[PDB]
């Protein structure tokens, strides 16, 4: 009563990558166990008077639960044990991708397996549940168990002794697809049937991760399936009542570097940094080339200021549109021990309230060779689009946005000039910047 | 004048190398040397102490009247110009190619979809098949008796930092016709199909000095001269092929790399050297330490990043047992702070000989891992071979190569500065503190590390 | 009598006649073979069989010809084949199985004379009867065999312009020599009638022509000598067919005839003719998926696996990447690049725009895909309007491996799919597409696609 | 007896007879249709043809099989084609042209039953007749003629093993229900008398059973039964297959059977038979070209042309690196992929090495060909020996664009090309491969290869 009322007040939050102590045994009462938080007692505090949710190798789900109107199946424990990176390679392997919310499972049936798939416990568990995650109506929903993820992983606390005593929380996840394959055997060359699953794990919304009181309320014979939703994540909830259309919004989401919004990118308001853009955008909004001059001594700057040996090579045209305007080099390493990076860069003015597309930073993309590298220098600033299509994808291009080349251009008055700012607008339009050269990007190795 | 000027011309070398810049005009003299700041062709072409007329370069095929020798009849040479060169920015298929470093040059002739007949109803092509049928002789005659092909290229200049895009040309080299092929091409304004020449030229080496003396121009141009007597001032390469033939091509054709190579020597640290005995050491030490040495490259090599000032981030080892293509995991970040761009650093070690040399195939296991935007370091005891470094240059692989003098200094330095001693140490912390890491990580993912 | 007519054969024996590919011909069944030249071009029945050699006619009639076997001293032989297409029609073609010419590539797919009222299997009909009696030779397991096979002398009915007017008939075109590369089965349907029937499909490979751009009809006036045996009638063929005929099947990857031309297409060329009926498709297709994005992603889908299963690639289907939104990359296939015991596997990214036929597609939006590319990996853009200028430019210049499909390639690819699936019934395809784009979405990696 | 039969046919009718691919079956032409298992297999015209029917029996003699055509209420159809491959070589037959089995990707490669002594065209024989008329209906232009598409039931004589006991004929292999996915024209030779033939080969796609590895054989007693329409048998069959009905052509490239399985061949599986004549070829070409590198060089250029032009793929020829010296690529050449219209290239890095048939290639080697790969080119190996473990788990983990030619496969390649165009002369290859390395040479870059 009172400890069943105290478990139902404290929330249980796990994230997606809390390395949990799973051992045979041990104890649901104590919170953590070895150095590491004990799972029996995150999946079952024990104040519920409710068995254990056994978390072995492959699918595993505690016994029905019989609500008072209606009975259903509280949750689906997965357990994925191979962690190879390389080091085993099989297509029947578990694919995770859990930073575009998407896993690729496969049933527990066996080489040695007798029945017909899936006569196995976990494939038919699988079944259960699929039949249930692909309703057409909220009722279905209600009662489809959810598919909590979990991984053997490997960490050392002390700094030894990181392989296995682990398990690692992959998040909850919704079946989308289930599939019939046929897989052999390598050790006696034995074809054999199975399951597979696509698995779309949903977003932990405020937070990356779940509160599993929700088990709890599910696991609860005196709740209905329409009484179960209080602890459970909003994404879930939305799937329940929309459905599968649902899912292209709730899936999980994880991006490697931050993305910079609008003002972010763009200097203060009231700054003379802003006036200054102001006055750089309205110079080199008819001048196009003097600005691909600017953005290469720019750029230039910005190479040398992270401590890169660069050298300027040349500008393309003095017509004509095109994907590359300056070309540079980077010299990536110590004295007498480096080797040539090719710089691609491309220079767009545009008004400082405007943006680029996630397609014009792709034009100077798709140019970088292997051993090549691209720089963006703009007046405005970039999209969410692009910024994401740049980080997820790993296009080693560096963005230069209205702040930086602010910045940069104040700092290079400074340098060179006779008390004015016009030096360096003067030094771009004037001069040099006619001269063009009509050779090979590579070839800037050679100089 | 007829004799002492032709003289005084004579005993006077005109050595023209790969890549000289040359003013053509229009209606040029052939006394004057040097012309706005550059060489002028004519003079250098014909020096007009010889009395001789002027060899013309327009844009196309170009050859001077036939040299009626003692015995024989002899075409002087044919000087080539390339006509449309911009950035390309020239998209056409039939387009000449250069790729001089190779010594290598695809040349279109001069058929025009006007032209009324088949090549070579124009001079041009009529001179390129008079040319390639002495090319293709089998008797040291016929070689001999073949006309030079001297290739030039329109080409933008800058004189006292100001463009010029007309005006001037660019010696490429003499070339041998290796091949000539029949090719149908289309005009874009005509729409209509001509026949057409296609010539695959091989530009002959010019030695150390890459360069040709145009003095033998002005010997295969003397009629008092047999076709034997006029290979005084060829390059040895040419007369290389004259006598042999086609066998001497693959190895007399030009070849220069884009940067120079660093022989076993060079990476190697001095004899009786301090460094030397380190390296010594390293390899006893690690010759049974696989493991560890791939800890102390990783380390090494990330001395090396950060001692141009550069931003490095130090990772993972791949396997703690086995074999692979990788071994450590860096990132170097490019550009200013946290506005930069992550560039993935695969490292390889190989604790070999001293002596014992790196191969192309065990450096390009490394290279061919390589996604876009990712770089690589090869650290080994021993040196990186010849034809290694040729395939790293020739084929523009972004790969740090660090081998036994490099990894010697750098140990040194570390051992004086972080840890105040003898080597011991730093060897006992590449076996203590890691080199065991059998991790379960991605490359990529050291972007969000 | 004797000496004039044996002077006169001697004559046409030892005096070339050289047509070269794309000359014009003036074609009559009642013309003589004395005239040189006739209605101001020259005359096909003389080039073909000049009245100095005292043999019948060449004739070409609609389809396929051929004069009677040659008997040898050797053996007997089939002298040539004598393939007269028609009309192509500028783009303006209503039959999906319509003659198909590539001569700057040197390719040609020619389709068999099976008829829908023909009763049997193919080929009962006499043209393709001819066309397998030449494929038992053009597949020759020895040199004695290819040296009997018939060339195959390409032409096609051409309008010409004479006195700055227009002639649309009475001429044909010389389009080469032919070497019969493959010879498959096909299954056509007639939009006309409704009625479905077999027919052989043909990949033609013509072949260069050396030093020339063309033949000597000397050539065939040996092959069609019954006083010279079948190796003494390669004397005034073209090298790349004596080539073949040392070599056989190697040598046909390396004999093809080539020519150099701008691979830069205007935006008219993408697109179909004006009044063609593949204008109306397209034209139904962007009125169709102009609200349907993804629907149009599948069809793209369908349509890129089509296109690419035209050229022998083995596609793999793979799957759709979102049911609602937007990115660089719309859809996702595979391709086995080599044979059966021995093949790799290409990760196809599609993308698939449908914008006004007359709108383009910059070099941005096929970026965006190209970027995408890893090695190892195509990419196939499919719109139903046209690329632009820079945009392939840009394809070119930096050698991006992406297959364009714009507006006339994806109506003709839609209109023989419908055809040759849905008994001519483009809204089965449609609503197929509309109907069935959720279901194929997955949201796994593309390089998962090699799981499958 | 009719009420009994009733019963009898009712019971059939009404039990789940199954049959996955894979599994073995006694056959016995002379054995019973009653008794379910036959001399410890299950009994293969129990399978086919139950007794309970009253049906005759589904034949399977060695070749093209087919039951009498079945007069529904709606129209006449075949009921099924029984097929039976029954060379069990492992690698050890003489013939160039036998079938071809990959199971694991649903691809087989199937030939006719034309003979030296067959006087005709294809298919004047009975199975060839049985295969273009099923080819008629499998390229269906509706759902309709598709229904009437008779399922081409694959089975492969196997040798099984019982408990220590090997039984080498007696028994077939149920290797599952396929589409003729293409069917085209071959010439073929016979090594034995040394005739050559014309003939059929048939690209077959194995269809996906879905739920199980297999088919339901009550999916043929429903197409045997005449009182049933064409559209009333599809109750029992595959899922893929009423797709496949449904959509025609489209859902080929989305149907075909796929096995995971690790494509890490050891060196066994990458070389030929012990006592095959595809080991004694491999171990002429071994002592041939132990001291001819650059003939080897393009003998593998050749080799490499054929592998990518067996799925009819436009491979062009380009060229050999070098005459002398060794480098990273030995050969250029090309891949024109898709599009027909405006097509794209792909550049072809080849590399050649002749080493021990007992040695392997290790990743450094393969790697060393990898590099060189820019995007949209891909790389082809080859070799006398095999690749190492440690080679192929790197092209696989890396996703590596090669494709990987061993001894086995270049030996049967080779054997194929010199039976189809030397008239079964090794030497007549080998010794052009000695003339023509030399002229076969230039100094262009890779992709130059474009403009050829
Ligand atoms: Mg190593
Ligand atoms: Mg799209
Ligand atoms: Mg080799």
């Amino acid at each position: 009563w009172a400890a069943s009322a105290e478990v139902a007040n404290k929330p249980r939050l796990v994230f997606v990558g809390d390395e949990l102590r799973y051992a045979q045994g041990a104890n649901q009462r104590d919170v953590e166990l070895d150095g590491f938080v004990n799972y029996h007692w995150l999946t079952s505090p024990g104040g519920l008077g409710l068995p254990k949710v056994m978390l072995e190798a492959g699918i595993n789900a505690p016994a029905e639960v019989v609500g008072p109107d209606r009975s259903r199946r509280a949750l689906i424990a997965i357990r994925s044990s191979p962690w190879k990176a390389g080091h085993e390679t099989n297509p029947w392997h578990d694919e995770f991708d859990l930073d575009h919310g998407h896993v690729r499972y496969f049933g527990d049936h066996k080489p040695s397996t007798v029945g017909l798939p899936g006569e196995t416990k976990g494939n038919r568990l699988l079944l259960e549940a699929a039949r249930l995650h692909a309703g057409t109506t909220r009722e279905e929903r209600l009662l489809a168990p959810p598919l909590f993820l979990f991984r053997a992983v490997t960490v050392h606390r002390a700094g030894r002794a990181v392989v296995k005593g682990h398990v690692e929380f992959c998040g909850a996840a919704i079946i989308e697809r289930l599939e019939h394959v046929v897989q052999r055997d390598p050790e006696t060359g034995r074809s054999f049937p199975n399951l597979s699953l696509d698995l779309a794990v949903v977003s932990g919304g405020e937070i990356d991760g779940v509160d599993f009181r929700w088990i709890d309320d599910r696991r609860n014979a005196a709740l209905a399936a329409g009484e179960t939703l209080r602890h459970a994540p909003e994404s879930w909830i939305r799937w329940v009542r929309q459905g599968r259309l649902a899912i292209p919004g709730i899936r999980r989401r994880v991006l490697a570097s931050a993305v910079q919004s609008s003002k972010e990118q763009q200097p203060a308001s009231g700054s003379a940094e802003a006036a200054t853009l102001q006055t750089l955008y309205k110079f080199y909004d008819g001048r196009k080339h003097a600005f691909e001059l600017l953005a290469s001594r720019v750029a230039a700057e910005v190479f040398r200021e992270s401590g890169a040996r660069y050298k300027e090579g040349w500008l393309s045209r003095s017509s004509g549109d095109g994907g590359v305007d300056f070309i540079g080099r980077i010299d990536m390493g110590s004295l007498k021990a480096s080797t040539p990076v090719v710089v691609l860069g491309q220079a767009k003015c545009i008004q400082p309230t405007s943006s680029v597309s996630p397609e014009q930073v792709a034009r100077v993309v798709a140019r970088l060779r292997r051993g090549w590298i691209g720089v963006y220098v703009t007046t405005g600033s970039f999209s969410r689009q692009a910024q994401v299509e740049i980080i997820d994808d790993q296009y080693p291009v560096v963005l230069i946005a209205g702040g930086t080349l602010a910045a940069t251009v104040r700092r290079m008055v400074q340098a060179n000039y006779g008390g004015d700012l016009d030096a360096l607008l003067a030094s771009t339009v004037d001069e040099y910047g006619a001269a063009v050269t009509h050779r090979r990007p590579e070839e800037v190795i050679s100089l």
